[PDB]
DNA sequence: CCGACGTCGCATCAGC
DNA sequence: GCTGATGCG
DNA sequence: GTCGG
């Protein structure tokens, strides 16, 4: 629908989520501010009370009361508290930094450590991924316009074709599904050596080349099936720099890609829909395969998947194309 | 009432 | 040194 | 916090 309808209430509940997540640390409370903040964001009515929002799936008697107070009186109390309450303040706004979660935020904002300038000054007490992400602060919090994701997608699959014309690489994530931006670069890749019964530095060759070629330009984490690190789109001798972005490399079994691709295009909700009328066929489906199940339940042995189709024909559905997986 | 709520690879730390 | 827990994305 | 066994 539209923010002017309940943006209000939306933003309330979104800052509610971030305060569970980040200074309770109760990533329950989070996940339920921000499925009702979704539900409600989607609901085609200014909500006029509680009682109205109560109806919907998310919404309980909490949230209604905190909807009725909001309505009154503009405000919510308790987050007028917390909004000012500086140790909050200060431990939320750090989770800001990637690498920097609740729990090192806390322990920060215990020793007087509340701002960038702090942990500038602090560069000691910081971890490698935190460092790194306290020198992209600004630029991990842009989006990605879909023209950089486009241009960013035909470095990866050109360099990842010229270490081995045999790898496959799907950016998948929203962008797959054709969003006009993105918050991250999603890569899965495979090759055809690499099966669930068979790593080989065919992840690491990626990442060098990469490297070779300066688009990634900082690592923050690397084993043999998941690379997390910092790419950066050429400039052009003379035009303001890109900024930095996060991109993602997973290493799956060639017999476990499709499944992967799936998986990690989405979106959240559309997945939650084809796991349910699999199982609803006799299926069970994760990231890594379909497997039938037994009258009594139990799943036997994953069925072979060689495309994103296979696993709409072992459930008896028509293919989605990317663009229509919005639910 | 009271437990579930998504999963996991990797970096780092606790403990031995 | 090694194994397991925890934090984090 | 919300849902549901
Ligand atoms: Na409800
Ligand atoms: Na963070």
């Amino acid at each position: 629908p539209q923010e002017t309808l309940n943006g209000g209430i939306t933003d309330m509940l979104t800052e509610l989520a971030n305060f569970e997540k980040n200074v309770s640390q109760a990533i329950h409370k989070y996940n339920a501010y921000r499925k009702a903040a979704s539900v409600i964001a989607k609901y085609p009515h200014k909500i006029k009370s509680g009682a109205e929002a109560k109806k919907l799936p998310g919404v309980g008697t909490k949230i209604a009361e905190k909807i009725d107070e909001f309505l009154a009186t503009g405000k919510l109390r308790k987050l007028e508290k917390i909004r000012q309450d500086d140790t909050s303040s200060s431990i939320n706004f750090l989770t800001r930094v990637s690498g920097i979660g609740p729990s090192a935020a806390r322990k920060f904002v215990d020793e007087g450590i509340k701002t960038l300038e702090d942990l500038r000054k602090n560069e000691d007490k910081l971890n490698h991924h935190q460092r790194i992400g306290l020198k992209y602060f600004g630029d991990f919090e842009k989006r990605i316009p879909r023209e950089e994701m486009l241009q960013m997608q035909d470095i990866v699959l050109n360099e990842v074709k010229k270490v081995d014309s045999e790898y496959i690489a799907t950016v998948c994530g929203s962008f797959r599904r054709g969003a006009e931006s993105s918050g991250d670069m999603d890569v899965l890749l495979t090759h055809p050596s690499f099966t669930s019964e068979s790593q080989p530095k065919l992840l690491h060759q990626v990442v060098e080349q990469l490297q070779k070629v300066h688009f990634i330009t900082d690592t923050l984490s690397k084993g043999e099936t998941k690379f997390m690190g910092v790419c950066q789109l050429p400039s052009k001798n003379d035009e303001k720099e890109y900024p930095h972005r996060r991109i993602d490399i997973r290493l799956i079994p060639k017999d476990q890609y499709y499944c992967g691709v799936l998986y990690f295009t989405g979106s959240d909700i559309f997945n939650k829909n084809m796991r349910a009328h699999a199982l609803e066929k006799g299926f069970t489906i994760n990231e890594y395969t379909i497997r039938p199940l037994g009258v009594t339940g139990v799943a036997g042995e994953p069925l072979p998947v060689d495309s994103e189709k296979d696993i709409f024909d072992y459930i008896q559905w028509k293919y989605r194309e990317p663009k229509d997986r919005s639910e």
